[PDB]
């Protein structure tokens, strides 16, 4: 009977919810109990689909949100159509102008330490790795932020906006923590 559960359900529209119910049931994690993880998965599908909004029409392949062996069949298709190492670890997505896939990471430390951490969990050099903050902060991989400027700010808007959110209900510090 979590509070933070209906705070996450009236944040994020049905969709949002309904896949990370999908993603963390199949990773056997129960939404209902750890809900923090669950506004964490919200929060970095919504981001990644804002992110995927900002290029043209054809120029991300969206890798998170699938099932995770469909997921793996469209990273399989993209690397024998394009001729890329298959990353060793699930990306987020697949830029098409620039060649590579892309990982996403929203934290609640700040930048550094989470670009640090993903970066040496892949170590394959290949992928694109970019980071956003509850703060407003932003970081890619060989500062190739990759979207326009505007996009990334209206990411970070959002993202202060649900850190406001949580904060005037008293759930932000315990998101911080975890
Ligand atoms: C309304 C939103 C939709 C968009 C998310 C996303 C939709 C789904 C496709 C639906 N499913 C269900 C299973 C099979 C399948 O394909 N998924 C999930 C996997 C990848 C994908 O595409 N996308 C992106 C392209 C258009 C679209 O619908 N979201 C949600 C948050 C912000 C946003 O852009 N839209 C559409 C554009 C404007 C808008 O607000
Ligand atoms: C391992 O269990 C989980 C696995 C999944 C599906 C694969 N997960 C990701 O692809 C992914 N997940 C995260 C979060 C914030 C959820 N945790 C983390 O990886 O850090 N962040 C990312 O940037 C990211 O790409 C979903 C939920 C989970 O709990
Ligand atoms: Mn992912
Ligand atoms: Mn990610």
């Amino acid at each position: 009977g979590s509070h933070m559960e209906d705070f996450v359900r009236q944040c994020f529209n049905p969709m949002i919810v309904e896949l990370a119910e999908k993603a963390m049931k199949e990773y056997g994690e129960d939404p209902k109990i750890e809900t923090n993880k669950f506004a964490a998965i919200c929060t970095h599908l919504e981001v990644c689909f804002m992110y995927s909004d900002g290029g043209s029409k054809h120029r991300f392949e969206i890798i998170e949100g699938r099932d995770r062996i469909m997921a793996w069949t469209v990273v399989n298709s993209i690397c024998n159509t394009t001729g890329v190492e298959k990353p060793k670890f699930l990306p987020d997505l697949y830029d098409y102008k620039e060649n590579r896939f892309i990982e996403i990471g929203v934290t609640r430390r700040e930048v550094h330490i989470y670009y640090l951490e993903k970066a040496n969990k892949i170590k394959s050099e290949k992928t694109h790795i970019h980071i956003f903050s509850f703060t407003g902060e932003e970081m890619a991989t060989k500062a190739d932020y990759t979207l326009d400027e505007e996009s990334r700010a209206r990411i970070k808007t959002r993202l202060f906006t649900i850190r406001q959110e949580m904060a005037s209900r008293s759930l932000w510090d315990s998101f911080r923590q975890s």
